């Protein structure tokens, strides 16, 4: 603390991201293995799967010779409009909402959490996250300045299902005018979503308590294989009059992980305030990164907008969702043939890319040590499996259960 | 007292608009003959957006590589980082003794760097010094990163239209030891005024004696003079003088990659264990903001930096862009001489890079704007948006503004 060298010498290091680390360990791991850490889709051969429609869009886009001039702060409008239309339906009135392009879902979550501090007192108003949830959610929200982060009950670790009664109690027990970060479909990590009727009950509670709803929509398409089906909760909440804030990602459903394409949108009840909310969002973006990367949004716009590419895309995503169910069925069937102790129906009843297996930290540690790389919380990327490794996963679960529990 | 969400959203405070934004909009919508010289992007000799030929080549090469779209590491695409830092510092002892990450271009590196520095300095008490004048977004970025005592150092001499080097030195010395100084590495924005080599060396010495932290904004290497070496002088000199340089790098102007957002943040730091701690803070800050950076811009810049043939093509293509800006500076100058406009006008050809402080009063800049010559009220013009034709128009309108 006199020369700059001395000043830097005192910088406090930070722990590394456990997920991204484990994925690195898995990727380095030796013989036959299952790298099931990160939620990234793999094909039948277990290899990365750039979508055929994205390969088509690459060539279309290159032939068009668009320029590289700065986007507006808010980003590439053709993409934003199509993207909001994909989640809210061709019905949606673009004029009654505010929406910007973001750095995928993470970017929309960070941006939205910061925005909310201009409307709510982030020193006092709680923000509620699901129990359990993406551990990065807590980090993002905290970094954005939220000082009272809480949990709503969601998953029942005994029944390996939804704890809906606990969720309702926690919504009602929260102070009025709190923020709730909800998973729009394919809850991460549990893979269990409310029913349609349960979503409508949640909406009525959010209304009666004057809560702010923040949807995280990272997996639209993966809960059912159908984009329209999976948009049910967002569309319901819109129809019910909720001022929905929603963070959207194209990393998983279009496979654009590396290009960072997403949106942040707000259904603003008072149209005269749209300009003011846009001006805050734009100042937040301007002071971080000035404007977003164009390539991913340009690619996604072509795929959303063109009727042929859009239908090809939806068929490709439907097939992706179906390979995941086949993998679930393969693991489940093998768990039955080995007569592994316990119930395993949640492997096939859960939806999305993951299975939340319900194993102990020690059983998970066992798995990792036999080259089955699932998280310590028991989360497994089913979309990482091949027929070979789905069988290995079951065999290792069977071993872990019979030998540690 | 707001109760419903709609009532809370009702109370949100709109954030005042960028006056440059409003002017640029006026300029872009204007009919009739005009010169839109507001926003800082390169235009070619026909006044048009200029995708680089080497970037169009690299696009096709990348497509033919059949690459996937899987996440980059949090810190970004490491071959890009390595080539990017080798470009600014050269193939030298530095490359092993630094920490660097990919960022969302210069802006991203500036925000990340300003946040990072709050983990080494007390942003509540330690002053951070910006140039007088500077890019208005500098103030926004630092304020938003948490800096509470934002100050300025004398830089442009509004009388001489050159550098106020004595005043700069005085402010460097008068600041408390251990302050942060955000320096423009080359092509100062908005003025085009840069210190000489010998002046940069005096500055390095002052920074060492005062134990100031140096934060370089490096948005224009190569693009300023046409030479990557020339334009890297300050960074390399400061490195050689032993300064722990924090540096924000952009490929927006020098590769025309405005839309793809490719940049780096790097720190020169000797101890290897501490390099890894610094890294861990950079990665933590990234992760909570956007998880990892976009790949397409980084893959384009890496291929151009690394492919020996594209690298050579690019340096020639950049040299020609820089030359064309000088050419426009020369055209304006000659016309102002030709028209015998009152006053000194040599600053038009002594300034370097895209931007020029023309030296006009507010009333004269208003006159330019009302005659469809869109420069800012502080007299900033983007020389690089001129054509031979609008260069002459500018000089003639300046000559009218000055005369009435
Ligand atoms: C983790 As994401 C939705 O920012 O690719
Ligand atoms: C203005 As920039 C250096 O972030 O493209």
């Amino acid at each position: 603390a006199m020369t700059t060298t001395e000043r830097w010498q005192k910088i406090q290091g930070r722990a590394p991201d456990p997920i991204f680390e484990l994925a690195k360990r898995a990727a380095a791991a030796k013989g036959p293995k299952a790298n099931l850490v990160i939620g990234a889709y793999r094909d039948e051969q277990g290899l990365p799967y750039p979508l055929r429609v994205v390969r088509k869009a690459e060539q279309l886009l290159l032939d068009m010779n668009l320029n590289y001039e700065y986007l507006p702060i808010s980003g590439y409008q053709p993409f934003i409009d199509e993207a909001v239309k994909m989640t809210y339906g061709d019905t949606v009135e673009l004029e009654n909402l505010v929406a910007v392009q973001t750095l995928s879902g993470t970017g929309a979550l960070s941006l939205g959490a910061k925005l909310l501090t201009h409307v709510f007192d982030a020193e006092k108003t709680p923000i509620y996250l699901a129990d359990p949830t993406w551990p990065n959610h807590y980090s993002i929200v905290k970094a954005a300045g939220w000082k009272d982060i809480r949990t709503y009950a969601y998953y029942d670790h005994k029944t390996l299902g939804l704890d809906f009664e606990g969720m309702k109690k926690d919504i009602l027990a929260a102070p009025d005018g709190s923020v709730f970060l909800l998973h729009q479909c394919a809850h991460n990590p549990t893979g269990v979503d409310p029913s349609q009727e349960q979503w409508n009950e949640i909406a009525s509670l959010m209304l009666a308590k004057h809560h702010q709803v923040f949807f995280d929509s990272a997996y639209q398409g993966y809960a059912s294989g159908s984009l329209d089906t999976d948009a049910y909760a967002a569309r319901l909440f819109a129809r019910r009059g909720i001022e929905v804030l929603l963070a959207q990602s194209f990393s998983k459903n279009m496979g654009l992980y590396s290009e960072r394409a997403g949106t942040l949108s707000l259904l603003l009840k008072d149209k005269t305030k749209r300009a003011d909310v846009k001006s805050v969002m734009d100042s937040l973006i301007r002071a971080e990164y000035t404007c977003p990367p164009a390539h991913g949004a340009r690619l996604a716009h072509l795929i959303l907008s063109n009727n042929e590419l859009r239908k090809e895309w939806e068929a490709e995503l439907s097939a992706m969702a179906e390979r995941i169910r086949t993998m679930r069925r393969t693991v489940y069937d093998e768990l039955l043939r080995l007569q592994t102790p316990g119930r395993w129906e949640h492997v096939i009843n859960q939806i999305g890319m993951f299975s939340f297996l319900g194993l102990s930290k020690e059983q998970c540690e066992y798995c990792q040590n036999h080259n089955i790389f699932i998280t310590l919380s028991g989360r497994a990327n089913i979309a990482g499996l091949t027929h070979e490794t789905a069988l290995m996963l079951a065999q290792t679960i069977n071993d872990a259960v019979r030998n540690v529990n």
